[PDB]
């Protein structure tokens, strides 16, 4: 529980469901 990259469209675009 630390999905900081969720608030980043660059992270969530490459990650499958990290949020």
């Amino acid at each position: 529980i630390r999905d900081e990259c969720c608030s980043n469209p660059v992270c969530r675009v490459n990650n499958p469901h990290v949020c």
